[PDB]
């Protein structure tokens, strides 16, 4: 599967993209959406919520499965992708683009060290 070289990743099959203001945009990977199948619901976090790294904060549900989506870093949820409430299949068709799930302002920069680069995420995929 497609593993964009510029992104960061979690072992739970999330990606993170740093934006110009320093916030991160978070979604699930091409591999993740492929395994879940045809998406029917994305339960979004509350804007303004404070989360710790590893907290469950969204859910992706398909016709066959559902999975928790974890905060990859600690911080405040600053935006959510409201389009997924009516078009959850964007997660399937454009997991790195229109299928983004939420944006987070990180509270502890040190946590970024626990994130994977693209090479490590590819290796992880090759390791299932």
């Amino acid at each position: 599967s497609n593993v964009p070289a510029e992104l960061k990743y979690s072992k739970e099959h999330e990606w993170l993209r740093k934006e110009a203001d320093g916030t991160y945009t978070v979604g699930i990977t091409e591999h993740a959406q492929e395994l879940l199948g045809d998406m029917v619901f994305v339960d979004l976090p509350e804007v303004g919520a404070t989360v710790s790294a590893g907290d469950d904060c969204a859910v992706a549900e398909s016709v066959k499965a559902a999975s928790d989506i974890y905060a990859p870093v600690s911080g405040e949820i600053v935006a959510v992708n409201d389009a997924l409430s009516d078009s959850p299949e964007l997660v399937n068709s454009e997991p790195y683009a229109g299928g983004w799930i939420f944006k987070i302002k990180a509270s502890d920069e040190s946590e970024l060290e626990s994130l994977l680069d693209a090479t490590a995420y590819e290796a992880l995929l090759e390791d299932e």
